[PDB]
């Protein structure tokens, strides 16, 4: 009877074994709100029977595993509404003590590169929780407040989020309840056909977030702090003379990581082992098996890549209160190592009012990282992951909500946009000195780590959702119709973009106007820019049911519920 639009919800989500996150009832949740505050009201709830249906509201200082499974009353507990007007007093992980752990080189590890984490985000709750925003989330900490009087007059409110999907991943996909989890990852490289007598310089990130609310995962320093540098790098280099350059230089933003390596792996297991049986007309892309993009058959050669370079986390990098400057770690695997790391040191160094400096490591495994895909397969090239921390996570907030902009050392990427740039430029083959664009700078970075409104002129649609979240959601109903959320559409155009070797005016009005190029406002612009399937290898389409059918537990089994809708209503009882 009054809608709260910016509402973010608690999903479910399938595994091979089970299930985690949240779903409202069939037909929904709606109980009297109840504030939870303080240690009072927190423990002045398990006395309270006033009413059965209760909406607990939780300021977020109490939003956490420990608090909340002990919420047990005789009356039941019908729904969840956490507050964003505040944010968390104390460090906070609902994710994995060591992410992606069994997907990675280390299945046996015994470290803890997030130990401070609770693991929250993969529960099973059986009643739907929303967040709510900063505005709305005042007017409902206001009104739930004022129930605490008893009289009857009083604040309720319903939460929709019915979830289709049950029980496991088996169940779900065989009865087209759900779908996996996976995108659209992007590569991207300067030159207009890469040389295959070349080596290449893979420089690369993971871009996905995650979140116990996944609406909300701006995931700053777990991934989208990188993902601003490496497209300010990729948009600083893109103004320098790269004829110098000896070695293709080719950039890759990979989707799904954060979810078994997915996008990595499936790039990788392409590379070695596609083969296509069908082709359309003129071979761009494959019928059978579906690849919508054969660039990557066409001009990438495994064994050609060189030098792996990844950025994982480098947006809270330490303050060393010797030297005066922020540290970023270096973790590095393969061979002939220290030629590469040695270069980054000296960039670092090369000009006086650096804030960066690098440092080794102290651990003897690689922290969880897509270079990890890489590193199965071979060994035989340098490999340097650098990060913010050299055992333990800096980021205190590692997939969750409150990873945002606070939570990253913004005066800290110019420099870094600097010295990495130079640094690709020095491997590279080239001597050019750098300047970084800061106007680019200046736009994306807020864009990605506070409101995602930024060069829309490339967009053909207006995002929903205001808050960057970078989350993968899911891959799409089968091979042939993949789907990707405003954060992929972006990121690909403006790399598409940024990377253009040619544009001609044609008013062209949509891509399939421009022969071997994509429209943007009346110009067919040429770019080597590719999507590729970010999707698990233990899946695949059965075109004879229509379905998803796991053929290989062994590699990540994910799947998201479906759903029709989702909605916040509060109202008086
Ligand atoms: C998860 O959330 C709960 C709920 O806030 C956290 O528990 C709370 O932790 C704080 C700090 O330890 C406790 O506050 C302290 O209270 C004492 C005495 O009352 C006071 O001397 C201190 O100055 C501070 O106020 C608070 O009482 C405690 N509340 C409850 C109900 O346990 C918990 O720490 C969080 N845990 C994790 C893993 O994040
Ligand atoms: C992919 O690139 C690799 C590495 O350059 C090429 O494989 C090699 O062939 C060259 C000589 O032609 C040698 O330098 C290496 O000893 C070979 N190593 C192997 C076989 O791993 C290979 O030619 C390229 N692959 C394709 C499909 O052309
Ligand atoms: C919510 O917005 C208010 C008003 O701008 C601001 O003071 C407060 O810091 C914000 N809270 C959070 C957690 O962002
Ligand atoms: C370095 O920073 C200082 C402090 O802002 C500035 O005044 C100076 O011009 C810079 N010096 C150089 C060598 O760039
Ligand atoms: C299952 O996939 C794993 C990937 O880790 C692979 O090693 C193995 O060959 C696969 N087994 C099957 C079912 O083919
Ligand atoms: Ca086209």
């Amino acid at each position: 009877y009054t809608t709260l639009y910016s509402s973010y919800p608690c999903t479910k989500i399938m595994t091979s074994d089970g299930q985690f996150g949240c779903s409202s009832k069939h037909g929904g949740n709606s109980g009297i709100l109840y504030l939870i505050d303080d240690d009072e009201s927190y423990n002045n709830y398990f006395s309270y029977s006033q009413q059965k249906d209760i909406i607990v509201v939780l300021d977020t200082n109490y939003f956490n595993s420990t608090s909340v499974l002990n919420l047990h009353n005789k009356s039941k507990i019908e729904g969840i509404i956490v507050l964003t007007d505040t944010k968390k007093t104390y460090p906070y992980s609902p994710d994995s003590r060591y992410p992606n752990k069994i997907y990675g080189l280390y299945p046996n590890s015994n470290l803890e590169w997030n130990p401070n984490a609770d693991g929250f985000t993969y529960f099973s709750f059986p009643f739907p929780i929303f967040a709510i925003d900063n505005q709305t989330s005042v007017a409902i900490r206001n009104v739930s407040k004022h129930n605490r009087d008893g009289q009857y007059p009083a604040w309720g409110a319903e939460l929709d989020s019915f979830m289709q999907g049950a029980i496991n991943s088996e169940t779900c996909l065989r009865r087209g309840f759900c779908e996996p989890v996976g995108g659209q990852s992007i590569w991207s490289s300067f030159s207009s056909k890469i040389d295959k007598e070349k080596e290449i310089i893979l420089v690369m990130l993971p871009f996905d977030t995650t979140a116990f609310f996944r609406d909300l995962s701006i995931g700053a320093d777990q991934s989208s702090f990188a993902t601003v540098t490496l497209l300010s790098v990729i948009k600083s280099l893109a103004a320098v003379d790269r004829s110098s350059w000896n070695k293709e230089v080719v950039f890759a933003f990979w989707n799904a990581e954060r979810w078994g390596y997915v996008g990595s792996e499936y790039f990788i297991n392409d590379l070695l082992n596609f083969q296509c049986k069908t082709y359309n007309s003129d071979k761009s892309k494959c019928i059978d098996p579906p690849r919508a993009d054969l660039a990557f058959q066409t001009q990438i050669n495994f064994t050609k890549i060189s030098t792996i370079i990844e950025l994982n986390q480098i947006g809270r990098a330490q303050l060393d209160k010797n030297l005066g400057k922020y540290s970023l770690y270096l973790h590095t695997a393969g061979t002939k190592t220290s030629s590469v790391t040695d270069i980054l040191d000296q960039v670092a160094s090369s000009y006086e009012n650096s804030t960066i400096t690098f440092k080794p490591t102290t651990q003897t495994e690689l922290p969880p990282s897509s270079s990890m895909s890489f590193l199965k397969k071979t060994n035989k090239i340098p490999v340097v992951v650098i990060t913010d921390h050299d055992y333990k996570y800096s980021n205190p907030y590692y997939g969750y909500e409150q990873d945002d902009n606070e939570n990253v050392l913004g005066s800290t990427l110019n420099d870094i946009v600097y010295i990495l740039s130079t640094f690709i430029d020095r491997i590279a083959g080239g001597n050019n000195n750098i300047t970084i664009d800061k106007n680019f700078i200046n736009i994306l970075y807020p864009c990605f780590t506070s409101s995602i409104t930024c060069f829309n002129i490339l967009m053909k649609t207006y995002p929903l959702n205001e808050v960057p979240n970078f989350y993968s959601s899911v891959f799409g109903t089968s091979l042939t119709t993949t789907l990707s959320p405003y954060e992929t559409k972006l990121i690909h155009r403006l790399l598409y973009s940024i990377t253009q070797y040619n544009s001609t005016l044609t008013n062209c009005t949509s891509d399939n106007d421009c022969p071997s190029s994509l429209c943007y406002s009346g110009q067919c612009v040429s770019s080597n820019t590719h999507l590729h399937n970010a999707l698990s290898l233990g899946f695949d389409f059965d075109t004879s049911k229509n379905v998803w059918k796991i053929v290989n537990s062994s590699y990540p089994i994910f799947t998201e519920s479906n759903w029709d809708y989702t909605a916040l209503k509060v109202f008086k009882i």
